[PDB]
């Protein structure tokens, strides 16, 4: 290997610049298999890596695991591969109410409520997605017809006291996070996720181009494999544009 | 007046919902004489409001004067009298070498070296530009065809410490933003202006929709002062621009 | 012009080290008529200039524009041209209800909820004004037989969220501004302004002398809504002090 | 089929099990519950692998958190849930100190917070400490199996290249903050750089959970980068044996 | 004298490398003579050293006083004259139910709402104490046979607002630490002191080994007011211990 | 027996004073008591010792605060609940301009914050500002003895040794936040550094109280035990001074 986690050598990618990066290395084979002449090129701890041609062009598909840390180590890895375009499918939670179960969410820019973007630029520079790659998902999610919202993502580096949930083993949250959810509904934020903040950050402050897409499996204020594959087709779509 | 420092009612407006934005009182005549109907509304402080007509539709061109706090209070109260979609045209200094003196920037966001966005938004809140207003933007530059760059902008409460200028009084910076131009060039930082980080959070934080352009009149990395001819183009440049992306937001 | 914005040279100034700074552009006509031979020396943006003479010295009145970043950019290429006694005559709004509507207010210091104090010096070191300035303000005041109160203000980058305005287009505070003005009240301080939390800090951390006076117009712990005749009355009483204070530190 | 979000386990999986050990690596479960009796697999899916194994009569289990702060705060927080009430980490690191080799086991007493995550559970002054208790029973677990053993402050941080202040990277350059840092943990005596143990140690420190942290040294910061993977495969067993006996411990 | 300060020589310590540290100057001459052969060196300020022997080795006593500013004097010349640990000895009050008057509470690390420490460290850095003395001071609970309890302790640099006591002056606490106790309650904190965070952190970070041990007098969950014997009691109950675990770091 | 936790006074040992002369050095509550007419010890506990002295026929509390901004909460605290309003610190100093020599006398307008229990009052952004009145008084009390009278910002740190730049330690080095900090005060203006006064202005100018502060010049950074006699005596005596203005 030429890097030390992802288990992979420049001769892997086939010269691919682009790659998908899901957080569930279960996910990989699925949005590869979506794509022409699929194949498993590695699997070490959370990193999982297929790689596929899409219009004849290779694309790299590779797990980056819950939260910042770990794709913080992925994206890095892959980009001394030679990828510069990074396109992030996720799952998410909506907070506000207008917004429902099965519709896919484009982040512009995200709330940075993680530990991982400061290790790569201080908390006032803004954790924005790429404008070549939000509008390929945004023309990519309007090519297949699904009900999409654009805006700000709170990417929180925990799944419960930062994303302000109180069924928990301790039951409370740190005052911090108390009442955090509300402010961000004021705010226009629309969804809590995990990674977007880490790889936006990582992403504009290192010359690299990123797009950031979620399908929306729960509503905070109120199926889920339907959701992931309309989301799994989004993705891939927007890729196509981005070759 | 409906407001308190404006001087404009909501009938003054006749159901604008979008402002173009300036820094510069004197810029709001320029840019209000591009557009059909121009006329003025009321010119108090650093705030000159003119108002004009677009494809039919009544546009509102009004100056918010250097920096946040006096551009926060124009956005507010533009709010009020019913502004929905706000376009920021401006100046500035690009400090990155393939950046030339004449082109167009369209900022996505902003690095927040401001006070006044912390007033509506924590510093992890992205000084995020309106998807919708970026694009009409960037489609705006590449119709009149422009040199353009997109990318992020550092928006300093300053001029000189801020923006790490040395040819001062004092003839020093504060430690915080000693080495921090190289910081952001590293970073890909296209540039440096005055506004956008408390414009781009007030509005992304309040369901409203921003959009940010500039043209260069100074590269750091080249030269210090400006040129008093392309700066008189370049904002002619920006200006029909900003019209032009007002045009597809209407 | 020897410098970016002001539009002035050295000769422009004819010698003189101490400027009056208000925010209001149109102010500052309205200060140079009290002292002699008044001329008018450039206008450009918000930014302002009468020369005039106090005691047969060269005396400066220069508009800063609402907001540090503005105040930032005309002290330091006042300081450029050789100014080094900087007084700010404010507007405020008081906190305190022994406080009225009429009343003027001497600033020791102030709570710094700017950005640009940053670009400066750390939060940590204080927005404290010249003694000597101070010293001459209250004495000034004094003078004149005005009701008088010496203490610490408030110095916002907003007007609305930053001193806890609900009556606004959101309708809403940050969390960090929520229940920050009963927090400042119960701490004792007086009033909320937008510019002497720049001015004080950037002059105490370069070697420059400032002081900081204003006039109440509005009580917040009575009404709201200011009233005409007595804004202008007020704004003349306080003029007068800052024009008295000036006497003595020439 | 499940009791919580991610781990896809019931309590009932459990039997009664209130202590884990919690290695970063999914491949490295099956080589900790190999070391115990009754071995078997219960879950696996996404970063968490669950085994659940017998120690001296008592119901263990292992199961994986991941690299990072993030998922290990899931791991933890879905197994307190089931019933866990004291935690073991045992991971690989990285040593800053020049007297510390490669082969070494490094006991936390506590850890220096380079992350993220654990600002969700207490403020920044808290401490990222670990349980007396749990580094009591790891410290003479170490001393029983005689291994080359320093106690004291870890750096855990949320990236593995600029966090630790790599420069042998796509953009070859570390942000202000942790410009010079590595040197001045170094001054501080700082042993070590990992990843998990400050999210782990302050979200149960705070939450009445017991938490202690181990780590076999694969590298030496002063010395190389490229760990050599035949040292490495025996500190990693080295690590896992010293693990399970302080577990042992603490039952 | 080679320090600044304490008012002593290299000589006077007489290579000694232990020092038990306590906040109370009277406390001093209590617990020197406890052990052989005791001295008094010097009175200086708030700083008194004793010089005593245990098991034939050479053991100091020095106040700190109250607060991380005076300790960290005090560690620091401490550490110039040869000491290389450090016993710090207290009285705390007790933030948890289960916790009663006369318990003895042993510091794993501290909650940092202090100053000093920060100049040592940076706030993410914990305030744990050395293993080998927080062993040697539970072990030495043990031999005595007292209620001890071993966790997270908050050290604070006010005993009255930073404590969240309203039995104040002002009656009033800032926002930064209302409703702080209840927070430390729920996440397990034991205490509230006042130098630890400050001790612990400084000689972790300077390769020096620090140990913390407290004799509880009060308890903010049952009464405000310190009860009569056996709070003199308690003082002595937890000066024993202090020294038993000295005589296993030895 | 006591009224308050630590200073160990009731409220009639104050006789309605309602100015407390504060130095941090125990010893010097002596030295300042005995300057004014009818000097006498009330208590001495920990590293507060308390003297009560009359001075012009108003009688005046002379109260050690101990060293930093902790003990000197405490000290304020438990003054301000016995009945005083007005807080006067005499202290020594460091200075650090050039300009500053030793034997100089110091009057602070405001200091810089580097410490923590002035957090426990005010938030950072809050100015460590004197009452101008005290200010005033110092000032002038300055001049009518006739000493030389530096007005200005003073650092006012946690520590001694890192928080004021000192390499001269066991350690020998200094946390990355404070590595060229007394460069960047010295550039600013700053006069000097010492210990307690950005705690005591602070919870004072929050509270609604008076605060003073005036310090003697025993070193200069930038370049004695006689001469710290002599500049003490130099402080004392105007801070006395000053104390008889503001009665
Ligand atoms: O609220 C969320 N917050 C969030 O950060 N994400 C993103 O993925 C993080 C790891 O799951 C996703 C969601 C949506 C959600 C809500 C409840 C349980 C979830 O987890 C896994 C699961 C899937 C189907 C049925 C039960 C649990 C996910
Ligand atoms: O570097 C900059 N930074 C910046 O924040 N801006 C935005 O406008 C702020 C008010 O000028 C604009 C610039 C470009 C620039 C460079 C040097 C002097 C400048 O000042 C005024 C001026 C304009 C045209 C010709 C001469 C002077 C402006
Ligand atoms: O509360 C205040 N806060 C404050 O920062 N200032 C200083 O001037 C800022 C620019 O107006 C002034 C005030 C007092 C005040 C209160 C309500 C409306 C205000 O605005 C302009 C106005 C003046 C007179 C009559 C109607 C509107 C001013
Ligand atoms: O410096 C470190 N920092 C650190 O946070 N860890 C903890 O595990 C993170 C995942 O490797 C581990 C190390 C030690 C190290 C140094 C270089 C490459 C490493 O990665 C994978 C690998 C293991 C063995 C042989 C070759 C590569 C690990
Ligand atoms: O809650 C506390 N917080 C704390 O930081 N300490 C440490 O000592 C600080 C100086 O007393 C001690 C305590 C316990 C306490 C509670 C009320 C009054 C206290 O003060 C001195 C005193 C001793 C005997 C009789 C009355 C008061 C001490
Ligand atoms: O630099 C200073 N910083 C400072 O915070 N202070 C205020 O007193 C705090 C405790 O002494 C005082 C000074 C001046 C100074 C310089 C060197 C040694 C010092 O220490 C005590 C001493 C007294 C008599 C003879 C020699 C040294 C004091
Ligand atoms: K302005
Ligand atoms: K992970
Ligand atoms: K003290």
């Amino acid at each position: 290997s030429d890097v030390f986690h992802l288990g992979l050598t420049k001769n892997d990618l086939q010269g691919a610049t682009l790659a998908i990066v899901p957080g569930d290395p279960d996910r990989v084979e699925k949005i590869a298999a979506l794509m022409d002449k699929p194949v498993k090129l590695a699997s070490h701890r959370e990193f999982t890596t297929w790689r596929a041609e899409l219009d004849g062009k290779p694309v790299i598909v590779c797990s980056t695991g819950i939260g910042g840390p770990s794709t913080s180590i992925a994206v890095e890895e892959l980009a001394q591969l030679g990828i510069r375009t990074f396109l992030r499918i996720g799952t998410t939670g909506a907070i506000q109410p207008h917004i429902n179960v099965g519709d896919v969410l484009v982040t512009t820019a995200s709330v940075r409520l993680d530990g991982a973007s400061l290790h790569f630029a201080p908390l006032e520079f803004p954790a924005v997605a790429d404008f070549e790659c939000t509008t390929a998902l945004v023309e990519a999610a309007k090519s297949i017809g699904a009900t999409t919202h654009v805006g700000v993502t709170a990417s929180s580096d925990t799944f419960y006291p930062g994303q302000e949930r109180y069924d928990t083993y301790s039951g409370r949250v740190v005052r911090h996070f108390k009442g955090s959810m509300e402010e961000w509904q004021a705010m226009g934020v629309m969804n809590y996720e995990m990674e977007s903040a880490t790889l936006l950050t990582m992403c504009a402050s290192q010359g690299l181009r990123a797009g950031m897409v979620a399908g929306v499996i729960v509503n905070r204020t109120q199926t889920m494999k339907q959701t992931e594959s309309h989301a799994v087709k989004i993705v891939v779509e927007a890729a196509r544009r981005l070759l």
